[PDB]
């Protein structure tokens, strides 16, 4: 059935067909929506996922049916037949990479999904190659900080036992330090991750800001650790606009965020190792990064420099200290001309975004959860737009952390 | 399904196991292939219908008072299955009509406020025949639930559906709400989302003072009867003028609120009864009032006079110009409902009040059906507990639902 997603706004009602053309699952039932929760080949399984993808590509670009799409459809058949597996065409793995970004429901910088600058690393065979590879990626995205998106993809997963992984999370994130006396030195998100990577030999420098190093996963074998050259990590110091005292915080963070454990699925073929990147909605770093109670956790230390009645939480102390920061991150990354949004920017952009896709392509996959920025949710237009959350491949998916499943 | 469902929270890292979800009834609007969980919206029963449905919440019953399969708990089964089969209805016992009306609120997914469901204070009204009688028993409700500004949840439940052409409704979407004027210009005065109602109660008669902060009439329909206007007593009508503890010039908005938030265009399902005339209150989160009321665009949209006063750069977004006003207007409505003594709960203290809730119910009860959507604030939400916490939605019994407006289903007279 046809599907109506409101505004309660302004009255907009659309139309979603696409949902029709979905096949994985949500995770919800009729009895039990799952909506909230974070996370929910053989030759047989493969050539129908293949055919799919392939008959979308050429349905792209209006030559469904052609005779380039049925050789294409053989080309594949055999192909997997004899090996296993296929390789996608040049053509194929940019749009496929493309696609997983403008169906990726939690995204709500999708507008820009078809400006994505796609790196094809399918020969890459060592740690070494990956490093070399990820260098070139950090150093166009960044882009003197005129941020442009891009992904590298490394070689698709073959049995299992030779994965290519980035063990980061991200390619640019900061240390965090298990301190003697309890407490957390650096970023707490990533005390695990400092620690395997002080267990691989790395000399942790033991601040605050303290830029990991990759640890990379070639072919299945054992990772290895590499120093991105710090002229390529462009990092932007906070201070106020207003708050001179805002400065001797000591505070700063890195401009490119570029995601690096996710797996993208594309015609039924997996890329363990596909890192991509963007530019930061200020909310990213202000909110979350900064104020999360286990991760920086600096509002304690803002609301003091205010001088904020800290003593009952009706004051809403927290709140005011939120916003400065966050005013503060979007005041230093465009004082330093480094590409970022506002949550405000971002979300009206989602919204044409949105109306765009409806439109041109019936729907638009989208996680009102996750869409929704963490602060001043409701004067936001995306609070009060309804939307439909279904699963379209080609598709950026979770994986197990890789030191939980790697043998040595 | 299976038989345990694990959530988990993303802050504290606590898991807790949910098996409750295996007594939901009625549907999300899900599906296996897509998630409706932000949709806000996703002729009665047969003697057949009611059987079973009757006997699920009798059961229910019974068995929280620790009397399953007992004398009394067979007798009653058989009691309301003769009266099903010989007028296609029944009626709840008292204790029962209290116990499902404190289990539609247990099981509301979408309110935060849940901690204090067991204090609900019900209000018997089914021996109702008239809207003036429902006029008196609504005016009881408000003055009870008010106190004097140290309010008290309550509910005030009228006589159940039987045929569908004898409905008792309240036309008013909350017993308290302020009047909204569209203009011939296009502007509106008064409560943007309030013009409909405001409109149809013009039109049965009222005569509007046409200001900013017009309490609007009663409007009650009596079995099926076209409904009856009524002003409520002004002196139940507790109220409180909003200013700000730094900023002076915040009371010279003449903004002001009402203290007592209550429900009245809800349907409560008892073991297959529709209440459909069942009005309820609690207090509010200061939110709801600072955020929503207050800043919606749609609403009374006062986030531009408040910048203004502050002298906030408004050319650019990236300063945050909204996200700081948002923040003083709030503080203003916490402190003025504190400063006057009228109840009132921040949005910090609801919801890590909600996450202790959430995890008592899944220890003792098996789980806590919750709507992330609805209970994640509009500001600040991830400075809240609520937001790291996953949560699972489903639908239990007995329940508050939805129902149409009622001029738009019913037949005048
Ligand atoms: C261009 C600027 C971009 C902006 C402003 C942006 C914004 C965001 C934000 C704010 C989130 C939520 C992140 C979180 O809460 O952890 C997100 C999620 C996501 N983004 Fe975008 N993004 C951008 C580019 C991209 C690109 C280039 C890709 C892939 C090619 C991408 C794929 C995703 C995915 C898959 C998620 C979901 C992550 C998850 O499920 O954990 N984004 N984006
Ligand atoms: C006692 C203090 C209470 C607090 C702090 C509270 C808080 C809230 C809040 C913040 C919401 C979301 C409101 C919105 O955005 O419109 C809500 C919704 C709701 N509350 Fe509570 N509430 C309280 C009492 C009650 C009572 C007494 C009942 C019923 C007996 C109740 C039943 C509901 C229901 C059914 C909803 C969902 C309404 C809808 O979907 O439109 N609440 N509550
Ligand atoms: C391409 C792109 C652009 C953009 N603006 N944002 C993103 C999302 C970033 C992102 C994730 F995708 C994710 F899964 C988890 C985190 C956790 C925070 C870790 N952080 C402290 C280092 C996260 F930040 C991606
Ligand atoms: C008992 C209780 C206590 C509390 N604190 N809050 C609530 C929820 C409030 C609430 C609704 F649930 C609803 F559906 C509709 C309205 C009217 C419009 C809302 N707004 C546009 C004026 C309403 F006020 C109930
Ligand atoms: C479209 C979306 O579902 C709608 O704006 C919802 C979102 N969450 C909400 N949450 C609360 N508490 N109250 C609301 O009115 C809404 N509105
Ligand atoms: C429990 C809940 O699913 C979890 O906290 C989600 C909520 N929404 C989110 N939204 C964004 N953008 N990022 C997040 O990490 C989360 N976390
Ligand atoms: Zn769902």
């Amino acid at each position: 059935r046809f599907l109506k997603v409101k505004n309660w706004e302004t009255e907009v009602v659309l139309t979603d067909t696409l949902h029709l053309k979905s096949t994985l699952e949500t995770g919800c039932t009729e009895y039990i929506c799952m909506g909230s929760i974070m996370h929910p080949a053989t030759k047989d399984q493969l050539f129908p996922l293949a055919k799919e993808f392939i008959d979308q590509y050429y349905s792209s670009i209006k030559r469904f049916g052609s005779k380039a799409h049925m050789e294409r459809l053989e080309e594949v058949n055999k192909e997997i037949d004899t090996t296993s597996t296929y390789q996608l065409k040049d053509t194929e793995l940019i749009y496929g990479a493309k696609h997983a970004w403008r169906n990726a429901s939690r995204c709500v910088g999708r507008i820009q999904w078809s400006k994505l600058q796609v790196f094809d690393a399918r020969d890459c065979t060592t740690a070494h190659g990956m490093f070399n590879y990820i260098c070139n990626h950090v150093k166009y995205a960044t882009n003197k900080g005129n941020l442009r998106s891009a992904i590298t993809i490394f070689p698709q997963r073959t049995d299992g036992k030779h994965d290519f992984r980035v063990w980061n999370s991200q390619l640019i994130r900061y240390a965090g330090y298990k301190q003697p006396d309890g407490s957390t030195l650096g970023d707490p998100a990533n005390v695990q991750f400092t620690e395997i990577c002080i267990q691989q030999g790395w000399k942790p420098p033991r601040g605050r800001f303290d830029v990991l190093p990759l640890l990379l996963q070639a072919n299945g074998n054992d990772p290895e650790l590499f120093q991105i050259p710090p002229e390529l990590v462009l990092e932007v110091p906070i201070r106020h606009p207003k708050f001179e005292w805002f400065k001797d915080l000591g505070l700063k963070w890195y401009g490119l965020p570029a995601v690096s454990n996710m797996l993208l699925e594309i015609g039924g073929l997996e890329f363990s190792a596909c890192p991509f990147s963007g530019w930061y909605m200020g909310t990213e770093i202000g909110v979350r990064d900064y104020c999360d109670n286990s991760r920086y956790n600096i509002l304690e230390e803002v609301a003091k420099k205010m001088n904020l009645d800290m003593r009952k939480t009706s004051s809403l102390w927290k709140d005011q200290a939120l916003v400065e920061i966050n005013i503060a991150v979007l005041y230093s990354f465009q004082s330093d001309k480094v590409t970022i949004v506002d949550h405000h920017s971002a979300t009206e952009s989602f919204i044409k975004h949105m109306e765009n896709e409806y439109r041109c392509r019936g729907g638009c996959p989208a996680d009102w959860v996750w869409i929704v920025p963490p602060m001043s949710g409701s004067i936001t237009p995306v609070f009060h737009q309804e939307m439909l959350n279904y699963r379209l491949t080609p598709s950026f998916e979770y994986q197990p952390d890789p030191w939980n499943t790697h043998v040595w």
